[PDB]
């Protein structure tokens, strides 16, 4: 029932954060937090997959293992140096009765993308820079002004979450440059990512207590991110631990398509697996605003046009599974429902608000989420339905991602608006 047709998910066991995202030697590499042993978190390794086109994933052998039963290979990033692939990651030691957990930052190298060797000088960063630092992890490394820069997530005095910055000329010797950013609404920050998009420094980061990916855009000046604008990267319930790819022109982000808060509510563990990755999105700046849209490569998934209409109504779709894309252009207000006789997801544009309701979606129920949006002459929704998810994209500007678990095919579509142009495309199964 719930195995995705065109999203990445593990062949068995548990998966969370996307790691080591890199375009290397002509192919997109994606690693991930992985426990093959069972559909729950534990004994974490880095799984590995590859695609030519950000869509057609193929599983590779597990890339990184912990050395023993009391450690984990926590999240991190990937870069290219001297033609070789380097992975930079947090190595985690379990707490014991006398000791708290210990986190260090380490480096691994690969000349072929298949075999990975450990740097002899590990750990590359052996301890936190200040006292009272906890959750010291998730190194995201990029190039800036002739130098390597690393951002790390952290928490200070069990009170305020901060992003720490280190620099390096060679990827092995790092210098602490202070806390560039803090968010007082959380005790810790996960999975930071500092990118540059058109004259602007953008800090992407995750907060575990609301399970949200936020951003702060502005200018790094004198060791501090001067924030001009703030927001969410995604407005739904299931988008977490976002990371962007190294080595591409566009900024391309993938997130974990799941929530820590709602993990115990989901049914895939019965099938022997847990965890799904989001579709990739391009992040870009237009009119001094950060915008999110689906990557262009997703168009290749479109097989045959199952349905189309230029008027409102309720329609039976000729689809045999939950694997399709709704493309909908409209003016004014809209109500779009997708579902069957027992289940539905509803998205409504009511005045200056976009609202999504997955409470009736399937066997994990759901929630209601909303965002205020700018009016346009013509609006556009793209909705990607797969076996256990729906991702909505609006005006190439914002995204809402939700995990849903329908017991049956969503073969009924209802639209109510003026000036509607709606199409449905079957989406290809990438596996078989
Ligand atoms: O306090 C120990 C903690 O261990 C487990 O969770 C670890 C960690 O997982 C999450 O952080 C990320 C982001 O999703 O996931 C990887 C680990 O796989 C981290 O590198 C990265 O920061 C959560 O978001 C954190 O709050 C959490 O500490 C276990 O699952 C917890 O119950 C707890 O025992």
């Amino acid at each position: 029932l719930f195995k995705p047709n065109y999203h990445f998910f593990p062949i068995t066991g548990w998966m969370n954060d996307p790691n080591g995202l890199i375009f290397w030697k002509g192919k997109y590499h994606m690693f991930y937090q992985y426990n093959p042993r069972k559909p729950e978190w534990g004994n974490i390794c880095w799984g590995h997959a590859v695609s030519d086109d950000l869509v057609h994933w193929r599983h590779l052998p597990v890339a990184l293992y912990p050395d023993d039963e009391t450690h984990g290979v926590f999240s991190g990033s990937a870069v290219e140096k001297d033609g070789k692939m380097f992975l930079v990651y947090t190595y985690y030691r379990d707490p014991t009765h006398n000791k708290g957990e210990k986190e260090t930052q380490c480096v691994v190298m690969s000349e072929n993308g298949l075999d990975f060797v450990k740097y002899d000088g590990n750990p590359v960063i052996s301890k936190p820079p200040e006292e009272g630092t906890h959750a010291f992890r998730d190194p995201k490394v990029n190039r800036s002004n002739g130098e390597w820069r690393m951002v790390l997530g952290s928490g200070k005095d069990e009170k305020i979450g901060r992003v720490l910055l280190y620099t390096s000329d060679d990827l092995f010797h790092w210098k602490y440059e202070g806390a560039i950013f803090e968010d007082e609404t959380t005790k810790e920050i996960d999975c930071p990512d500092l990118v540059r998009i058109g004259e602007k420094d953008i800090l992407i980061y995750s907060i575990t207590s609301t399970n949200s990916v936020l951003f702060s855009m502005g200018e790094l000046k004198e060791g501090k991110l001067n924030v001009e604008k703030r927001g969410l990267l995604d407005h739904g319930t299931d988008f977490y631990a976002a990371q962007t790819f190294f080595g591409t022109d566009r900024v391309v982000v993938i997130g974990w398509l799941q929530s820590w808060l709602r993990t115990g509510l989901y049914p895939t563990k019965r099938e022997g697996w847990n965890g799904v990755m989001s579709l990739p999105r391009e992040l870009y700046v237009e009119n001094n605003e950060l915008k999110v849209k689906p990557v262009d490569e997703l168009l290749a998934l479109r097989k045959r046009k199952v349905f189309e209409t230029a008027k409102s109504g309720t329609f039976l779709l000729d689809v045999k599974e939950n694997s399709y894309e709704i493309v909908c252009e409209f003016s004014g207000e809209i109500e779009l429902r997708m579902g069957n006789e027992s289940e539905e997801v509803v998205i409504t544009k009511s005045r200056d608000e976009l609202i999504v309701d997955t409470t009736r979606s399937g066997v994990s129920g759901g929630e209601v989420r909303k965002s205020t949006v700018e009016d346009e002459a013509t609006n556009r929704i793209r909705a990607f339905l797969d076996s256990c998810s729906v991702e909505f994209f609006f005006n190439d500007s914002i995204a809402f991602s939700f995990r849903i678990h329908p017991e049956n095919v969503y073969n009924i579509l209802s639209v109510k608006s003026n000036q509607v142009k709606l199409e449905v495309f079957e989406l290809e199964n990438i596996w078989l």
